[PDB]
């Protein structure tokens, strides 16, 4: 059986400068070798050719989701944004239902959620645009409470979000500020009910600290030396009516992880954390589905992914294997699958333990021999159709800062990467040899400090095959195309990245 490989270096891109880039810095014979011999293009793995916004360094996540469904697969904050900019989101049922809840009952909407442009949990623009809708559909009164960030963005930086949205009010004539928190207390994650129970207070105009004004409640803070993320929750003197019943709430963060919690207090009817009385005939509606034990309507629903290449590659009879150490299992496996657990018919998977350490820094090579020892085992059974390799080792010791760390650790890789593609190559097989996003190409600064990110640089993409010429750019969606190109397979109408290879 001849094989068909993607082999992903996590964290590995093309990058002019030779300064702080370990990629360019490490001895890669391998890598050289077969850029030198096979058809070589590069392609995009950050921002809009992945689902992201403009200018956001790509991840493994997002990559290993693109890769897998061969198509852009749009994030929720790209969604959002597109969503608002074409109309969609003013027409959205379970925004409109929420606010036909409240103007039939004559009763309030409440808006929750992170009130900066970090992009990580929300986006602020997003509550203009719900002020805004609530103004075209008549509603009445409308509560702002607000979450301040001071850790996706600059640290004290909640007085300027304030500032323009207290000017929005204004321009629209509808929507004020009635409590204001650090994230801290409303968008904990670790069961902190303790905390949670202070922001709740101030959102119902229970007990807390009462202001004239949203800065001047904060500017308070900072005097007492308090940051944004930690502003102790308060209400805003005359512009809290409390939560009653009939009332709706729109929460605007789209990331689940860390208002889930607050959004059980209000809408899980199990919940238990600390003593409540819930609000009667609440409309609670969420950006996105935070957990399932949240009685909410959806706003923007998942999409499920159909014909990833793992679908695919059942559908047409063949084997596939799936191989990484844990720091990339997920990505080669689950997010690769399309945010799917369960394994395809002719699924078989490989997790290699990776070292127990604090920092990869102290183990370059990770477990990367373990990995391409594994990888030569399943070869040797003749039995594989298709393989999604990670190394994981640029991306993961890269993080570390740290620049002989990182070369020694793309140089374990190389040798590995030999190993694995001449055994391919002796199987008369192909290999794309190609990463999900950069990272080990710039580990330091233009002065010389630690850079323990991502980048946005693109990706090099190395295919085996003789006598063909390669597509000059693409994205990470044409990578699954070209292996069905590889492999012979026919490529359906959803999946629609390009193969990379020229016909
Ligand atoms: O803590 C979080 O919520 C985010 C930062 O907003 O960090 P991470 O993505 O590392 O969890
Ligand atoms: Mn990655
Ligand atoms: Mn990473």
């Amino acid at each position: 059986k001849k094989p068909t490989a993607l082999i992903i270096l996590d964290g590995f891109a093309n990058r002019e400068s030779e300064h702080g880039n370990a990629v360019k810095l490490a001895n890669k014979p391998n890598f050289d070798r077969y850029y030198n011999k096979y058809p070589t293009t590069q392609i995009e793995a950050s921002g809009l050719d992945v689902g992201l916004p403009e200018g956001q360094m790509g991840n493994s996540e997002v990559g290993h989701m693109n890769i897998g469904a061969g198509r852009i697969v749009y994030q929720s904050l790209t969604r959002i944004n597109k969503s608002i900019e074409d109309g969609d989101f003013f027409e959205n049922d379970v925004l409109n239902n929420a606010i036909a809840h409240v103007n039939s009952h004559d009763s309030a909407l409440h808006i929750f959620g992170l009130l900066s442009d970090g992009g990580v949990h929300s986006h602020y623009k997003h509550l203009f645009a719900l002020l805004e809708l609530a103004k075209k559909q008549g509603v009445e009164k409308v509560y702002v409470h607000a979450f301040l960030d001071g850790r996706d963005v600059d640290q004290k930086s909640a007085l300027k979000y304030i500032e323009e949205t207290e000017a929005k009010f204004n321009e629209l004539g509808i929507g004020q500020f009635a409590s204001v928190s650090g994230r801290y207390y409303a968008m904990d994650r670790d069961k902190r009910w303790e905390r949670e129970e202070k922001a709740y207070n101030a959102i119902r105009n229970f007990d807390a600290p009462t202001y004239a004004t949203a800065k001047e409640g904060v500017e308070a803070s900072y005097n007492e030396g308090l940051t944004d993320e930690f502003v102790v929750p308060f209400i805003v003197e005359n512009q809290n009516d409390g939560v009653n019943d009939g009332d709706a709430v729109i929460f605007y963060n789209f990331r689940p992880d860390r208002a889930a919690q607050l959004s059980e207090i209000f809408a899980n009817r199990a919940f238990e954390g600390f003593k409540v009385e819930q609000v009667k005939d609440l409309f609670y509606a969420t950006f996105t589905k935070y957990n399932d034990n949240i009685d909410a309507a959806i706003v923007f629903e998942k999409v499920d992914l159909n014909n990833t290449i793992g679908e695919i590659a059942q559908n047409n009879n063949l084997t596939q294997l799936r191989i990484a150490e844990t720091e990339k299992y997920p990505h080669v496996t689950y997010f690769m699958s399309g945010g799917r657990n369960e394994e395809f018919k002719g699924e078989r998977r490989r997790l290699i333990d990776s070292p127990k350490v604090a920092t990869y820094d102290l183990k370059p090579e990770m477990s990367a021999y373990e990995v391409k020892d594994a990888l030569l085992e399943e070869l040797n059974k003749g039995d594989l159709d298709l393989i999604i390799l990670n190394f994981a080792n640029p991306d993961m010791v890269g993080h570390s800062g740290m620049l002989e760390p990182t070369i020694k650790a793309i140089e374990a890789v190389d040798e590995c990467l030999g190993e694995v593609v001449d055994k391919i190559l002796d199987m008369d097989g192909y290999a794309i040899i190609t990463a999900d996003h950069g990272n080990s190409d710039q580990v330091l600064t233009d002065d010389d400090q630690p850079m323990t990110t991502h980048t946005t640089n693109p990706v090099p993409v190395i295919v085996t095959k003789e006598g063909v010429t390669l597509r000059e750019t693409g994205r990470l969606g044409d990578l699954a195309p070209t292996l069905l190109d590889l492999l012979n397979v026919e490529q359906p109408e959803d999946m629609t990245g390009e193969s990379l290879i020229k016909h």
